[PDB]
């Protein structure tokens, strides 16, 4: 059984409330994609006299599809209005035999919706893409041995307003 | 039972008087298909020392395909001339069990058709893409309860002539 | 019964005369089909202290596809000269019923080639786009009831060279 | 029945004798295809003041492709020498009921090859390219009645040397 | 049988440790394809008057694809940090009858991660693309007889970093 | 029967032997396609005054695709250095009735490797494009009668380092 799910929750002063019924994610967005990109500019023939390197990693934004709903409009406000948000969270599923697992965490922090792009077509479900922009993000990737039970997380991080590998937008 | 639909209304002071007979949207243009896009181009890594941040939003134009029809040379002139109208109303429908649900409705205000895209191919019905630019726009999303049942509206709004979130293109 | 055609006649001093041996349109060219674009830059959202808006529509050339035929080299050699036609006139046909309706008709004025593509491939019948390009334009679009019988033809138009809603050329 | 056929031949002092063995062309290149673009940049909505108008037409090269065979080194040293050919003639065939017709003629005087682009491929036979640049060309186009019988020949031409319509290269 | 199979040791400071459990390369990466370019601009018909020609060599990232798994978030981490590695080691396996050939294996010293391009889709096991960028490189192509039995292996390489055929990233 | 096959041979100071086992080719590489692009900017309307013309042709490289193979890295570091050979010999072969003919015969005078981007996928036998970058070619193409029986060869040749039709690298 495939047990794919996208949850995004947006959590700060503005509402973006969604219309997930899943228990574990009442009221949460669904989603059904994802893409990031992260591209790392430093020579690998040159390096720095001293301990500082001039350019830094540029992280594209991240960007989601989802089907219309109630949310749609909130997130063309925002888009619009450019309200940040303090931390977002996505939560990513699939199946582990008979019960599924969430195999990624993401959560953003100082958020800010960079673009939003909705269509409605004569066939198919409406949907829409929308990208997300911010300061610091933690990613947790799930492991589970080979009787696909839970070992370990792995947890990684990375502040772009910071330059370190934190999760933190503040200095 | 598929019963998408999408209606158009422009109310100005020059017409652009549509074919429909729907009892619902007489004289409205029918529409087969909508796509919008929304970007923000403010920083999460950086922030304005004070109040003002110097960049806004970009809409793009919202545009619609229809089949030629006897609206399309008004809409060409339209467009042509750079006719501004009052407002113009966009409403969105879909099945909901035995009747249909307008799920959203879009408000325009100020506006211009901006562009005019009319083929007519061997095969097919002919039609033609164009497209709306606006100062200010107001987007309701008509949601239901699990049962189907309408519940709530979301309503939200953008005006690009004010910079504020607001269905007023004037000051 | 599908009932599609296109007929193209131009009526200036170079004769471009055709093949079809359509009763209606004896000697015009017979097109498979045509496209077209009307661009209006103006803004939404800023507006002119006075009554003049620099900017204009940009129409982009109408664009037919033809089989290669007797005409071919009229027009490769009319393109080549840049020869001026003082009208050129399209009607578009459609099925109706029982017979066929001219849905549309369009009427250049001031009219050159303003390009021919030709091409003969392995498989096929050969076939080139021709675009024209004009200084102003008269649109009808012929409306029928819900029963299919002849209402009222919406009729707009719109000089480039005059910048007004006129079959115009000349000032 | 498809009788589709379309044949080249090259008359200067550098030789490119083809491999044809049809009766009417021996010696000649045979090819599959062709195509050509015309391109006028003259204004329907501005007129020179008097009778001079500065931009001229631009015709691009016309382009066939071919089955590689002996004649491919002797286009690809013309091309790389820049060899100019007093004229190349182009006869193309299409079936006419029970024998062929030449429905399209083209002779180009003062003619480069000027570009070849030949591939080999796991799989069909190998083809090439080939672009033809020229002085000026005459374009024949061979008419027939209702029942297929011929009637007269429609001839046209242009000089890009003397931008006149001529078959002339030479003032 | 095919026995296609790619794996990738990181081996510097910082770990990247990977999940496979194949025998020979347990806590290696299990990647799925991989892509190369390299490009020299010397001229075939200009010299250097003396021993000294400006350009260089451009190698393109060595860009791979693999599965989502707990060593994502690692990737993630060190493009974004710019960690270098010591050295990289690829190996590529494919069947040989009855047994696997490690028919290539590349060696890359002073290594960076310089770009990773992760996608979860509604449908299909989640990937990224991740390109690594370094100072030299060593390829080793393991040879067989007519009968799939080893003959000697070819071993060539390249220094970015020296510009000279050197496994050597240092002077 | 098919029997498509085309054979490379470098022979300079650096030796990049091939893998082939075919009888009339032992030790050449063993290739899947080949494509070549030539274009010459002379105008057809314009002439020098005098006996200069400053344009001259542009050859593109000659691109090959091939499986990965033993000559890989040789390939790949020959390509990093910019090794000069002095001649490489490219046979094209095809089906003659009973036995196969070397219907084109390609010879490059002072050659380096200008590209080579290899590949592995999933799927699929991996394999490489490279290029070669030359001062000189001779190209031979092999004839025949209408009974397939060799006749004549067609021989031609240019210099791009003398501008001449000549198989020369030198003055």
């Amino acid at each position: 059984a495939s047990m794919k799910d996208i949850y995004v929750e947006f959590r700060g002063k503005y509402k973006v409330d969604g219309e997930s019924r899943d228990s574990e994610h009442k009221g949460w967005l669904e989603v059904n994609s994802w893409s990031h990109n992260i591209r790392q500019p430093k020579s690998a023939t040159s390096s720095s006299v001293g301990g500082h390197t001039a350019e830094r990693v540029e992280h594209s934004d991240m960007v989601f599809v989802k089907d219309l709903d109630a949310t749609s409009p909130k997130l063309w406000e925002a888009c619009s209005a450019g309200y940040t948000f303090d931390e977002v969270q996505i939560d990513f599923y699939r199946a582990n035999g008979d019960k599924r697992i969430k195999y990624l965490q993401i959560k953003l922090k100082h958020v800010l919706v960079s673009s939003v792009t909705p269509t409605v077509n004569e066939e198919g479900v409406p949907t829409e893409a929308f990208g997300l922009k911010y300061a610091a993000v933690e990613w947790t990737y799930n492991q589970q041995d080979i009787n696909g039970t839970a070992k370990g997380a792995v947890t990684k991080k990375w502040s772009l307003s910071n330059n370190t590998a934190s999760y933190a937008a503040l200095a």
